[PDB]
């Protein structure tokens, strides 16, 4: 193990789009802690070599700003289904960077592809509380932009907490007017796979990968698959959604995940509408 101030930081217990997250003892309060370690350098690296000047898809001028973003984000979040951000360790000296989290005890609730899927029952539960997290990033103008069953964390409690927020954004007005996103390519909706002169919503976008999350909670792999790039985002947009026959799920599961992989953003479902889904009340 080794000290970092009262943390005594020990296994690498995960690692997400950045950095590494460590198990972490505080010596001060006897208590377990989450801590991602980031190097601010590598950071910078991730994003490519600067382009010599010349004589929608343009570098950030700066990127440190992003991981600065996802703090400032993180530390105006405060719900039971989302990760909770205790302490940052920041020394304007010092290459690394370190945020420390509240331990969510049992880890990801699934790793997909999976042929071990969650019960109809349990995908329900689950899928409530992903439904709270998320209209509560909404409200607070947040896009996460990668949810995905790795990104959701089984507590103590057994309730999700949502994690991640490395690619997470933070909007003005309404909603994310986006002329291209990021993501995980299998849970990426279609309209954001297109070279295209029209804009997308983010929000619909993070409808679109709960419902990818969704179809993986009872069926344990992605409804639209393919190890060859071009060919998933082709399948993403143009192939017809589909059930295996086994497991036999319910008739209104399947009308609730049809509506969120409509691939017409201005018809899918929403969030309000999701929350009194018969398949959700029931
Ligand atoms: O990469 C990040 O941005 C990130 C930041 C914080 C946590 C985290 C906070 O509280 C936690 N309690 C538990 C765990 C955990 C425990 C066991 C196995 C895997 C993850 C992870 C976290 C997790 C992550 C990701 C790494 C894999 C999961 C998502």
């Amino acid at each position: 193990s080794m000290q970092l101030n009262q943390y005594t930081l020990k296994d690498e217990i995960g690692k997400g789009s950045y950095g590494v997250v460590k198990l972490a003892y505080n010596e001060n309060d006897n208590t377990y802690y989450a801590m991602k370690v980031l190097s601010k350098k590598k950071l910078i690296r991730q994003a490519g070599f600067p382009r010599r000047p010349p004589p929608g898809c343009i570098q950030p001028r700066g990127p440190i700003e992003q991981v600065y973003q996802e703090i400032a984000i993180l530390k105006k979040l405060d719900h039971p289904n989302v990760v909770k951000l205790v302490e940052v360790l920041d020394d304007p000296n010092e290459d690394h960077l370190y945020m420390v989290f509240e331990l969510v005890n049992q880890g990801p609730v699934m790793e997909v592809p999976t042929l071990k899927p969650l019960s109809e029952d349990q995908a329900r539960f689950y899928f409530q509380d992903l439904i709270k997290g998320i209209e509560y990033l909404h409200y607070q103008k947040i896009i996460h932009r990668d949810i995905k069953p790795s990104n959701l964390l089984v507590g103590e409690d057994g309730h999700i907490k949502i994690a991640d927020f490395g690619v997470s954004n933070e909007f003005k007005g309404s909603d994310a007017l986006l002329s291209n996103t990021v993501g995980t390519p299998a849970f990426m909706a279609p309209e954001s796979l297109s070279e295209t002169r029209k804009i997308f919503s983010g929000k619909a976008l993070d409808v679109w990968a709960m419902g990818v999350t969704l179809y993986c909670f009872v069926f344990g792999q992605c409804p639209f698959m393919d190890e060859r790039i071009m060919c998933l985002h082709s399948k993403i947009k143009s192939q017809a959604l589909e059930f295996p026959d086994q497991p036999d799920i319910a008739e209104d599961l399947k009308d609730l995940i049809t509506r969120m992989l409509d691939k017409n953003p201005e018809s899918r479902i929403v969030v309000p509408e999701i929350k009194l889904h018969p398949w959700v009340t029931r």
